[PDB]
């Protein structure tokens, strides 16, 4: 992986939040490897980018 990123905007489709356990909504996702969180999920969010 290399550089993550974190864009506020929303989804077109069902999306979820690795860092809480639901569906996510309106948040911020990284638009390199498809991450996606609300605000519980921005101290640890930022330092990864693992996308297959
Ligand atoms: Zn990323
Ligand atoms: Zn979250």
């Amino acid at each position: 992986l290399t550089t993550h990123n974190f864009a506020r905007k929303t989804f077109l489709k069902l999306a979820f939040c690795d860092i809480c356990q639901k569906f996510l909504l309106n948040g911020f996702r990284c638009q390199t490897c498809g991450y996606k969180f609300h605000e519980h999920c921005s101290t640890k969010v930022p330092t990864m980018c693992v996308d297959w």
